[PDB]
């Protein structure tokens, strides 16, 4: 708990040094427990930490879009992330892709089609605390409404690249007319006018409302929807924040990722856990955080997060996301299975007899007796 | 004629020595279109550039990953059995989808239950063996020409287990110990596989049945898929057969697509998987737009292998006079498409034109009902 | 007493120094079958060319990819407790499916939703842990030694995550604030794991059971295979636990085969998944037909891992005078094989005669119906 | 103050929660140039954003390829020495190459016909240790901090071969017996590495030569490079060591680069190989042309490693206001590049005006001199 | 030191317990040091140990061959081997491989033949103690002498199998029968009893003297023998056994192959040591021994080998090799590098200030007064 020189140096107690060399101070105050990790960190652990301001910024007439692929952040090759921008009315023009896109909506809102393996289409209004889900494949666009919007997309594949989805005007531009032509019963001279070279993101008038959007058509409406309102759901509530949780036994469409908001208060942390399924891939909204990555074999490492930031939790590692800022700490949990679990090492440790916890632990029952077989994901310090 | 790569002010005479005959087999990769860009691995092999393996009864030969690299998880055997010959009892690792191009034969399965399986399948019919399940093939009395698809494109036709491979290779005391007979009793198992092998025409199907104990297996292992209604568009005929129908047919989906003289499979994708095509008749072209301003056109004609990685887009247009017949096979449980002209009518009309610059001349034209085979005018 | 590689007119006396123990062990391999050909990959290791890893308490030794690597979606743990003796609780990645073939333990798991079970495990038991589920394990009164089966080949022993360690290397300050308790309160925490450790012996199960909010688990993780009905054929017994009956037990498929002397587990082969066996008791030889002329003959005895890649044709014949007793292990929801001799015999016979160049002498013994264990 | 990813009217305003310190450190990843475009690996990575492993004596942080995947061939430790601190005597299968930034330390080490070689080494000093062969460094009366480069990305800091730990994992009856000691005699070795530990300062570099009955080594692991005379171009000096003159060096080329502020390396790619960098000083930009229209521009100041791979080309321009000192490293035994503006003035003038599309007045400027920085 | 019972039981100290299950008696006797490893083994390393005996002989009329590759023993992917047995007289036959190929003759003697590059013939008589190295490609045969022969053949490729070398009949019997008779110009009658298949392995009758056997040529004799008599040479003779090392520096064609004979008499060992040039490959002629290979970051893990068995140590990994028996330990080491190379632990030390090496190792000048700045390979027990 010892705080750090305005100029901070990596030294505990009486180890390490003062740092002899041109430096990036900067990053080192973004970093404390990274220029001195604590004491229990040991051993060889991949980068689990990776910003976005450290990406380029693909820059467009009507917004922008950055992203963190395995070629930024390597350990995590199942899952990738754009943080795209869009001004009112511009948009994302239709497109497809090879991987699931799932999404959350941090600021503003948009406009969303879709259109199925059945032919059936989906075009709903999203907002703040919302999220989508696109199935592998299945053609899509982002149009902003008139705040403007900014959201985080998600992909189940971590070589993904924001470069290379199927867009529409490109499509038809390696086309030949002949085909397009033929394909549409139209003269080529009626699609003499389109595109020569897609247009990715483009500057648009708002859209009228919703209502006078929907196309009804043969195949009848989609089963489940596209969207899903995050936040307007009733929250696991813990004394330390709140978890929202998103799979597809509640988003049913939202197979290939499973997901979770998580707030936790100045003082407060998610406990320490592991995921006995898959992957953890993080988004940190706001705050200030550490993790402990606990990776076996008496190896484990320290991290920092702040807004901006991506983090990884590979398989089964233990975990904790702990508040060592003054302002609530916002971030989103991000797993490629159908479903999210947990296991928690309070409530393990308190479903057990109490003797054979103390036996491992050389504890007593003032220890275990602290025990809840309660899951609490978030924490409050005393 | 003798073609050359010019197009337009573009291209030049070819001046070495050159294959005319296959030039004119490819006329839009000698003179590609001018919307093709970037490199696009190669999509298309020719049964015709492969060994045939020739036995007594007929002949086999393959189009593998070790042919056409992109095709990672789909290989093929074109195989031609003279009447009542028979490609002998094998199982394999892969699964096997077969189409009946020619004359007819019987297969006989076996399943994990010991329940057996006989039938005879007709042009136009349709078999799957799932992976390990033994089974045999007979030609009967015209002979029968298929294609089987195999679900792993590192397949061999040389590496199948056979019956008689099998026995050649196990100790002689241990075959005895396994039935309860004698070694001179086995003495004359052959010593090495049959493979393709003649014999006599079989009896009636009826006859062949073989009942036993553990009683019918609860789908069958065949289909008829010619038997089926198409999905029928103005320029030519969709048959789909997936688990959804062909039951058995886990991990293959197919369907058989004829487009007429100046028509054309539709602009479309694949959301869910690669494409691996078998062109039956006819002469097509294809473009494949594999993103980021990506294409590149291909022709195919009869005996040629096509391939369309995951949701790249394509159409198959007829470049000839007569039909064009071919198959699409997909690894997975059920087929499944995006029509871009159903995905675009399905969309406001505003919205779309944005994206096209083009008016409502254009969007008045889109359909919400797809046509998977379109007829020029 | 010195056995030669020599068959027939083929072959050699050995020339060179040389192990006659282990060439007494492997008679069909220091001479073949004259129908072995071509290569194979090794299918064959004994756990006791393994390093033991000793501790107060008991043992653990494994068979890996890196000493088998054909086999690269199974590895193999042989865990010995003491009385008393706790495996420290832990989790891993892996699933892990095991059977007891000593004595008996008490284990623990706790699922995803909180939900804990606590069970005994005694001889011809089995269990199953799902990934990542947390678990232990504490031997009884007369001690404990399982086999380990692990649905990854790249395991290590020395790799799962154990309680303690994570905590030796999670800072006190988390700890504490995890728990809602002191620095001080936790000071005595373990430097370092225990793995495996000396303990008293436990209680009653009864005194054991831990009530929570989110009440029993759905499924046990524990299975009775010696008190199911085997299958008995002419030569043995067959015991198979799956899914389809041991219903946690998604990514293992198992069965306990007896061959008694002069039997011989049939040729069959696996349309489904590779097998990996562990040989519990006696002395046997397997051919692999590997397909394309490639067959290989191996021999096992009590404490060898084998292995059958996918498909490929064998059978597991008694080449002693006791009782063979081994495992076969599926990474698959289900077990099943095709039968050589049910295969022809639901065929028409003519058709199997003209492949086999046999008549219906032959045929007229194939049986409709399975018989896994036969009896020469 | 506010910077925002605004191109004239591309891009738009962050609305998000936002690191804006780190955008202040990239201008030209947060507003690229127009230039840029498509898909292109990260060649950017701060030692800032990496575990420092502290020890009593000093520290050390690595970035390899599992921070930076794109450098599969190179990785590197920043190694802090408090004055008198030892790295303890080592081994490991990658050479090694270091850059002394700040102050000084011995060197040891043994080669495999048994010759020691003892040196110090001061600011602007390098050494390379051949793959396999055994050091160790201790810092003089100032400290020291440097840079080492491994020759593979996989590299870690923690897994190198450490005396004392062989020693710890060695049974004691080996010990004794390869020594003719007792075992009594080696109880007090330790029971775990020491990596990195404090230490007297050493004595004179006369009193620690060993003379030994294998002779001295045929050439020395250390080289002067700031001793050496500079390419000096308009904008800055740049100093090359690489095995034709740094003999020993063989898998490792290297450069100290000094840019002047409104100076600039100027474009150029490399034939031969791989370009790893460390930047020690200043604050730079670098487009990296990747073909086929890929192009992609990176920010760098002190304390960050890029990358270039193969043959695609670059330059290194100065953005600030104080001078820009950074290292090139090369996998090779020699250091090479072509320069486009030496490129096109060694080719017919109306050949080049022919590609470019400009005229004399063009041409006229290029230079058949190669200048690696220019000043605008 | 304490010895096991006559049924060896996995205790060490209060570590450890008895064997249960069935269990293979033999075996463990033969693995002391596995069923009872040092306690300051640590750690998971990879199986570094396979016996011949655990291989599938191939028999043929005239001899056997079995083999040790990277389908038995992983961790050698750069190096596998055949212990090949010819009967007096019999022939492997001509044949040629992708692989380079050293030898170490056993027992007996043979005839070889090589045709290089230049197609110029080297033939040669080899006997027990001598080596020979075939390049990559080169066309190559061996037949037994009056007494026979065994020998070992180690190939620079661990995904070597003995049956995919490229044999004369094999070819031929897969060649159309009018190429063959267009490459010689004579006719289909001619090659008519051409084998149909390989012979691989075939009885013969004895050779005559190898000075009637020697063929001269319009190309000349090759530069540099494939044959060198390692046993002949002053060997390195250290208190407790004898070094002879064969690398390209003086056996001049192996350019691909480094290899040492090793004798170590009872009670002695080869010293602490490792390799900076890359990983060795062992085979154990006679007697029994057991090392530790370390293998850094506190990993260490003990093998026991005896004749017929298989070794490995991975590129600079510490070991020695500690004779365990009553009998002289006799191993070969070989390496895929153009020289052997190795530091001596002992040696290394002894070349360093004394007080830095006190510094390090918490002994005093009792210890460092004992190190020897010659490198003594095999070090005899006081
Ligand atoms: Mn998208
Ligand atoms: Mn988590
Ligand atoms: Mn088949
Ligand atoms: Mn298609
Ligand atoms: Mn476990
Ligand atoms: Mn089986
Ligand atoms: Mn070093
Ligand atoms: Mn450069
Ligand atoms: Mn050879
Ligand atoms: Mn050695």
């Amino acid at each position: 708990m010892k705080k750090q020189n305005d100029i901070p140096q990596p030294i505990r107690g009486d180890k390490g040094a003062t740092v002899k060399i041109p430096r990036n101070i900067e990053r080192d105050r973004q970093n404390p427990d990274m220029l001195v990790p604590p004491e229990t960190d040991h051993g060889t652990v991949s980068n689990m930490k990776f910003s976005f301001s450290d990406t380029h910024n693909r820059l467009e007439k009507g917004g922008y879009a950055r992203e963190v692929t395995v070629r930024e952040l390597p350990i995590s090759e199942n899952l990738a992330s754009v943080n795209m921008r869009l001004k009112p009315g511009a948009i994302r023009e239709l497109h497809w892709h090879k991987e699931a896109e799932w999404a959350y909506m941090i600021y503003g809102s948009a406009r969303v089609t879709i259109v199925d393996e059945k032919g059936r289409s989906f075009i709903d209004d999203v907002g703040e605390g919302d999220l989508w889900y696109f199935p592998s494949g299945l053609p899509h666009s982002i149009q902003a409404l008139e705040e403007g919007a900014e959201f985080l997309l998600v992909f189940d594949d971590g070589s993904f690249s924001e470069n290379s989805t199927f867009q529409l005007t490109d499509w038809l531009a390696h086309t030949p007319k002949e085909v397009i032509a033929a394909n549409f019963g139209v003269t080529k001279e009626e699609i003499s006018n389109l595109p020569g070279k897609e247009k990715y993101i483009f500057e648009n008038q708002l859209p009228g409302s919703l209502k006078d959007d929907i196309v009804e058509g043969p195949n009848g409406e989609v089963p489940y929807p596209f969207t899903y309102r995050l936040l307007e759901q009733e929250p696991i509530e813990s004394e330390g924040g709140k978890v929202y949780i998103a799979d597809s036994t509640n988003f049913k469409v939202s197979k290939t990722i499973a997901s979770a908001l998580v707030t936790v208060e100045p003082g407060a942390m998610r406990e320490l856990h592991w995921h006995p399924n898959t992957h953890e891939w993080q988004y940190y909204i706001s705050g200030k955080a550490r993790m402990t990555v606990f990776a076996s074999d008496g190896h484990a490492r320290t991290f920092n997060y702040q807004a901006g930031d991506v983090g990884y939790v590979p398989f089964a590692m233990g975990h904790y996301v702990e508040n060592i800022g003054d302002e609530p700490l916002v971030f989103l949990e991000i797993f490629k299975d159908d479903h999210y679990a947990d296991v928690s090492l309070n409530q393990w440790l308190a479903m057990l007899p109490e003797t054979f916890v103390q036996a491992h632990l050389d504890l007593g029952k003032d220890f275990t007796d602290v025990l809840s077989k309660e899951k609490h994901p978030v924490v409050k310090k005393k």
